[PDB]
């Protein structure tokens, strides 16, 4: 469905954020 | 839908987000 | 319809979230 | 709605930490 | 409602968010 | 339902980023 | 169903940025 769909762009978006969050998490160390 | 697009608009905001944020990244490396 | 305009209030709040991001990128770049 | 108005409530405190984060832009320049 | 009712935990846990960045801009200006 | 309950898990994971910042705001502090 | 499934992947998404954030913390004091 196009609403599921849309919801797994939105954890998707969420997964890259994490990923640049991880990274700054190392920069920091 | 309505209410699909709204959703993936959603998404798009954060994608933003994580380009900022890989920006930042970058610069604290 | 309301959810959907809702869920666009979302959004935009995100996308000001973004512009605020990309300010604090630009002053530590 | 109650969902409508309860995602109206979400956007709000998106918009609360927009604004922190201009405050936060702010600091840094 | 439970769905209602869970939406706004969610704006809840946001305010939540927003006070401790407020927490944050304070320090960083003093 | 299955819904409301991935909804409060939503909210939880919320509520941990919420202790992470409040952490951050005392390290500042 | 789909949609609680994908509910589902957004709130653990979420749980992996809190991970990341007391990583942040963790270095702030350490």
């Amino acid at each position: 469905g196009e609403i599921a769909k849309a919801l797994r762009e939105i954890a998707k978006a969420l997964r890259e954020i994490a990923w640049a969050h991880r990274e700054i998490a190392k920069a920091l160390r």
